[PDB]
C-alpha cells in the first residue's frame, strides 16, 4: 500500500482531481501495481 500511495501521489500533484486525469492515473497505476 506504500507504493499504491506514491503511484497515485504523483498523479495527485501533476493533476489534481481530475476526470479523465484519474481514470487514466487509476488505470495505468494499478496496471504496474496490481492492486
Amino acid at each position: 500500500q506504500k507504493e499504491t500511495e506514491i503511484c497515485r501521489q504523483w498523479c495527485q500533484v501533476m493533476k489534481p482531481q481530475g476526470g479523465e486525469e484519474q481514470r487514466r492515473c487509476q488505470q495505468e497505476c494499478e496496471e504496474r501495481l496490481r492492486d
